[PDB]
Order: C-alpha cells, then sequence, then structure tokens
C-alpha cells in the first residue's frame, strides 16, 4: 500500500529481498568517517589530529554498519554537541522526506531529540528502507531524496524524468552517499542541507566545482579550525561524486549496485564487493579473485601513500599559519600580500585532502582522479608553505628544514589519555615533506 514504511509488509511480498535487506585483521584500508572522527584514525593519519582539531574528535563505535537499523545513541550526542538538529537524520531514517516536508526550516532548527521524537517508536531505529529506493506500485526504483538529491539533479541541469533504469542504479545510492554542507544562520542553528553540486555535470562532480561552491557560500561555515582560527565548510563522503568522474568502472557501464548488490536477483546484503572469492569481479573480469584483490590493495597503498604526502604538506602550511600568528601577536609584521596568498592556496589543498581522505573506497572508485586531487593538494600546499616560509623569514623567524608539528598539543583531553604521538618520530619523504611529531 501506498505510504506503507514497514518493511515487513514489503517483507511479504518480496522475501528473499527482506531477508538479504535485514541481514548485517583486514587486509583493505579505509579513510576516516568526516562526520565521526574517531582517535583510531587520527592514529593512522597523524596530521589528522592538527587539521581537523575544532571539528570534533569521538571513540570508535565498532558496530555493525548496514541499511536495515540504526542506533540513535551516538547521533544524538554528535548531533546536539554541532546544533544540528534534525540534519543528521536526512539520510537515516525513511521518516526525513516526511519530516522535511512537514516542518519546513523547523526539521533543520529543531533540536534532534525533539525530531527523532516525532518518528514512531516501533521504526525509531529503522535506517533504510525499501521505500527509500523502491516504488510501491511496480518496485521500479524512485528518489525519496526530493529535498536534497532532486534538488541537486536541478544544479546539474538533469531532468529526472529522462533518467534511465542504469542511470537510476547509481542514483539511487547517491541520494545518501554523496558530500553535503550545513548552512547555518547567525545563532549557529541549522537552516537546510544541500549537495554542493552548482557548475557541476551529469559525469563530472569535480572538487574544482565543490570547492568552489563552499569558499563561495558564507553560510556553510561549520566550524572553526583550531590551528589556524580559520572558518571552514567540510567534505563527506563524496562516493557518487568521486565514482561517477569519468572513472574506469563508470565509463565501463557499471552501478554501483554492479560491485554492492550483484545478481544471483539483486543482494540486498550491503556486503563488501571484495567477499565471497571477489564473486561481484568475475562477472566482468578474467583474472584470478588473487589478482584482483592485489590490484585492489596496490590501488589502496598508493592513495594511502599521496593521502600522508598531501596531509603532511597540508599540516606544515596549517602549522606555518599558526607561527605567522603568534609572530603577529609578538608586534611582529607578517606581509600581507604572502599570507592572502598562502592562504588562499591553503584552502585548496585541506579541501582535496578532506575530499579523497573522506571517501572510504581509498580511492578505489575512481583511483585516477584520487591521484589527480591529491597531486593537486600537495602542489597547493607546497606553494603555501613557500610564501609563509618567506613571510616569517622576512619577520625574523626562521622556520627549520624540519618541521615540529606538536601533534600531542591538539589531542582534546580524552583523547591524551588514548593516544600519544612521539615527539621523537620524524617524517621525511622523498619530495621534501620534513615534519617530526
Ligand atoms: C540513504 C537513505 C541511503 C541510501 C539510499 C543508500 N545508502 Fe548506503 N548507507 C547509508 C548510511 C547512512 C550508511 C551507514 C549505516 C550505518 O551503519 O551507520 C550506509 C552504509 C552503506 C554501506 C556500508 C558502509 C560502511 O560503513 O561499512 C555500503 C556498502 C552502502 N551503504 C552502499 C549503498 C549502495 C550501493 C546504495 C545504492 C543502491 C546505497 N548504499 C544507498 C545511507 C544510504
Ligand atoms: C547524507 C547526505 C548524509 C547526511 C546528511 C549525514 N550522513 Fe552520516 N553517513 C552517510 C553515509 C552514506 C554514510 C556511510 C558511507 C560512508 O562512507 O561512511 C554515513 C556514515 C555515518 C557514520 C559512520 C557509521 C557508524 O559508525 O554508524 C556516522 C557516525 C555518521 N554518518 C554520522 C553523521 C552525523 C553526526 C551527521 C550529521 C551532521 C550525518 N552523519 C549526516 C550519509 C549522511
Ligand atoms: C536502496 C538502497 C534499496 C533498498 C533500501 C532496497 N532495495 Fe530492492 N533494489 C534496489 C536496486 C538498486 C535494485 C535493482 C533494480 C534494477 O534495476 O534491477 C533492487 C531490486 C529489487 C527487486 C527486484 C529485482 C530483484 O532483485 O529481485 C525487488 C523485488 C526488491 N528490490 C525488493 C526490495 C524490498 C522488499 C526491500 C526492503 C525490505 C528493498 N528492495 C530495499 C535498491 C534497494
Ligand atoms: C566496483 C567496480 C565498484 C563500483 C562500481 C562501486 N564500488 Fe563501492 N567499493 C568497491 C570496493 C571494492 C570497495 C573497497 C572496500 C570494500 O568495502 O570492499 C568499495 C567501498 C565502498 C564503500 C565503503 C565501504 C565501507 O566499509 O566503508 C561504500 C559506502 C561504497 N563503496 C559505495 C559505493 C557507491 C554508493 C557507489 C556508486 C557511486 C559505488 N560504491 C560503486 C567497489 C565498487
Ligand atoms: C563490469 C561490469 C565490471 C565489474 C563488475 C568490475 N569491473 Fe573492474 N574493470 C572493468 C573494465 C571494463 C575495466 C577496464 C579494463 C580494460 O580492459 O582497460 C576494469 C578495470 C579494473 C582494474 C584495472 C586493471 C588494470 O589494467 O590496471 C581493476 C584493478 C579492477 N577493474 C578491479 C575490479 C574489482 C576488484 C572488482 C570488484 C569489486 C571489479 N573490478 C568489478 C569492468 C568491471
Amino acid at each position: 500500500p501506498d505510504g506503507e514504511v514497514d518493511p515487513a509488509v514489503w517483507g511479504k511480498a518480496y522475501p528473499t529481498e527482506y531477508e538479504m535487506w535485514k541481514k548485517t585483521k583486514s587486509k583493505y584500508k579505509r579513510g576516516f568517517d568526516a562526520d565521526h572522527v574517531t582517535y583510531d584514525k587520527l592514529s593512522e593519519f597523524p596530521y589528522m589530529a592538527l587539521l581537523f582539531n575544532g571539528w570534533g574528535f569521538g571513540i570508535a563505535y565498532n558496530e555493525p554498519r548496514g541499511h536495515a537499523n540504526m542506533v540513535r545513541d551516538q547521533l544524538e550526542i554528535d548531533s546536539a554537541r554541532l546544533k544540528s538538529g534534525g540534519v543528521c537524520l536526512t539520510c537515516k531514517t525513511p521518516y526525513a522526506p516526511k519530516l522535511e516536508k512537514e516542518m519546513g526550516i523547523d526539521y533543520f532548527k529543531t533540536p534532534f531529540k525533539d525530531v527523532l521524537a516525532k518518528i514512531p517508536e516501533k521504526h525509531k531505529t529503522l535506517g533504510v528502507a525499501c521505500i527509500d529506493c523502491h516504488d510501491n506500485k511496480d518496485m521500479s526504483l524512485r528518489i525519496s531524496r526530493g529535498f536534497t538529491l532532486g534538488e541537486a539533479l536541478k544544479k546539474l541541469g538533469v531532468d529526472q524524468a529522462k533518467l534511465s533504469r542504469q542511470e537510476m542504479r547509481s542514483l539511487v545510492c547517491a541520494q545518501c552517499h554523496v558530500t553535503y554542507n550545513i548552512p547555518k544562520d547567525a545563532d549557529k542553528k541549522s537552516i537546510g542541507v544541500y549537495f554542493p553540486w552548482q557548475g557541476s555535470k551529469m559525469g563530472n562532480i569535480s572538487v574544482e566545482n565543490i570547492i568552489k561552491q563552499i569558499r563561495s557560500d558564507a553560510s556553510v561555515g561549520e566550524w572553526t579550525q583550531t590551528v589556524t582560527g580559520f572558518k571552514l565548510g567540510f567534505i563527506r563522503h563524496p562516493e557518487y561524486e568521486l565514482f561517477s568522474n569519468n572513472s574506469v568502472h563508470w565509463k565501463a557501464g557499471a552501478a554501483c549496485t554492479d560491485c554492492h548488490m550483484p545478481y544471483t536477483v539483486s543482494d540486498h546484503r550491503v556486503m563488501s564487493p571484495l567477499k565471497n572469492d571477489m564473486k561481484a569481479c568475475i562477472q566482468c573480469h578474467t583474472e584470478k579473485p588473487e589478482w584482483l584483490r592485489d590490484q585492489v590493495i596496490a590501488i589502496q597503498d598508493r592513495t594511502v601513500s599521496l593521502m600522508l604526502r598531501s596531509g603532511y604538506a597540508t599540516a606544515t602550511v596549517a602549522k606555518l599559519f599558526e607561527k605567522a600568528h603568534a609572530a603577529q601577536a609578538q608586534g611582529k609584521q607578517i606581509d600581507k600580500a604572502l599570507y592572502d596568498r598562502a592562504k588562499d592556496l591553503y584552502e585548496e589543498a585541506f579541501y582535496r585532502c578532506v575530499f579523497i581522505g573522506a571517501e572510504n573506497s581509498v580511492g578505489f572508485h575512481n583511483p585516477t582522479e584520487a591521484m589527480r586531487v591529491l597531486g593537486d593538494a600537495t602542489a597547493f600546499a607546497t606553494k603555501a608553505e613557500a610564501l609563509l616560509r618567506q613571510a616569517l623569514a622576512k619577520a625574523g623567524v626562521d622556520v627549520p628544514l624540519t618541521v615540529n608539528l606538536e601533534l600531542n598539543k591538539y589531542l582534546d583531553q580524552r583523547g591524551e589519555k588514548k593516544l600519544t604521538f612521539d615527539p621523537k618520530v620524524e617524517i621525511k619523504d622523498p619530495y621534501g615533506v620534513q615534519v617530526r611529531f
């Protein structure tokens, strides 16, 4: 029936897909969760402690991460900390399109606890249901997220009515597996949510266009980065954007579902494409599953390598802004022209580190683009470092060859008890990166 949210009702017509839907050390890598940066990820990517201080750090919640059930306990805490209101429910309850239509601006301004109170108790933890992807009348794919994806498709110049079944096989995932921004009012309350797809087209939602959008919208300054004092925006899991940007598998005609919901019927388990002896891959690939596993590992190791290069280069710039501010506080003049150019280049580097870092395929969704973006992040950061090293030297402050990041000073009081960055550790990259923890 129309308006039936209960997956158990849909499960009486389609028991197989209902059965898979409710179902939920590794040699593969993962990036960071943009909305839940953990102490574990800071330990893995040490530059993140300095770059993300001011965004919020938390404990790794090692619980099942499937669509069917989503507990609200940690989402309540995070929401109330950020004053995000109902925003964090947008991609995590089939009631989100209904709540936003009925509450309007109040869905974003009303505290999380009061928005969650409106959802029936029997479905408080229902995450992503059949109604979010399927039309109940004919089981064809649909866009339940009109207020987010529907609006973002208009920005791309896409006629939603002319979308093919193949396009919907990725766009149904693009309802949530994309980057978003939260516009805020003067009282730091959330006043909306949008995908920064202005200026982009289908098959080309580039980091250049996303960054240009973020930097042009003063309302999406969601936090203050502590090391620099700069008000910045943020990027979260840009999976559809990275994948669809002319990637190898996008050009090959693969959709998200070819790897994540492969046929046998379409697998409704959100299981890893690397499991079951690479069965999702073997549908196109003639190579041994071990060869395919080794290729994913080589892509992920290459991406991690570039994440550390670009991340340590970006952290070096942020640390030099901190030295430049401390010099200004002492009455030393820092050359305005050098400083402004360095800040402009620094933001270009920072958003690129977050863009690839927050995408959890660790380069696999678009290996060539992951390389281009992280290579550009290093070029932007190294040029900002050039101008800040010069500005500091002009002001009488000599920056050594190895920059002391003092990573421990960016650990919250809770994090100091869980993690320590050895001050004697020195990163000396073959390309020029030279930092000490
Ligand atoms: C919003 C309503 C979503 C739609 C539509 C799709 N996904 Fe999703 N997915 C969403 C969330 C909020 C989460 C996290 C759940 C949690 O436990 O907090 C997920 C998770 C996945 C995963 C697992 C990732 C992980 O952290 O291990 C995968 C592999 C995944 N989703 C794939 C996926 C695909 C292929 C989709 C389209 C058919 C799709 N999702 C749609 C939210 C939403
Ligand atoms: C849609 C555009 C989303 C909004 C708005 C928010 N989240 Fe999210 N989240 C989304 C997806 C598709 C995924 C899984 C994919 C991936 O690569 O991780 C997630 C994941 C999380 C997680 C990690 C899973 C877990 O440990 O349970 C957390 C903790 C989480 N999301 C929190 C969170 C908060 C606090 C938000 C509000 C600011 C928020 N998310 C918004 C998609 C979307
Ligand atoms: C989005 C993230 C989905 C959720 C949640 C559910 N389903 Fe699904 N389903 C999805 C896709 C992308 C596809 C492939 C469509 C295509 O173009 O072939 C499917 C397919 C089905 C089908 C028909 C084909 C098949 O595999 O048998 C049925 C009958 C079906 N799905 C049922 C179903 C039910 C009952 C769900 C909730 C409990 C459910 N789906 C959730 C994407 C998504
Ligand atoms: C095959 C060629 C793929 C296509 C097309 C897409 N994805 Fe993928 N993804 C793939 C692999 C091999 C991996 C590596 C890690 C693994 O979980 O096995 C991933 C990873 C993800 C994740 C992260 C999972 C986690 O545990 O956090 C998500 C959420 C995800 N992929 C989503 C996703 C979406 C929405 C896609 C379309 C835009 C998409 N993937 C395409 C393989 C392939
Ligand atoms: C078909 C629909 C595919 C699925 C599903 C998967 N892959 Fe794929 N892949 C596909 C094509 C057409 C190509 C282009 C190869 C060519 O002839 O140029 C690829 C390529 C890759 C590569 C790169 C190989 C290289 O020469 O460097 C890798 C490493 C790869 N694919 C891995 C892979 C994995 C692990 C998959 C499952 C999760 C997977 N692919 C699925 C088509 C399709």
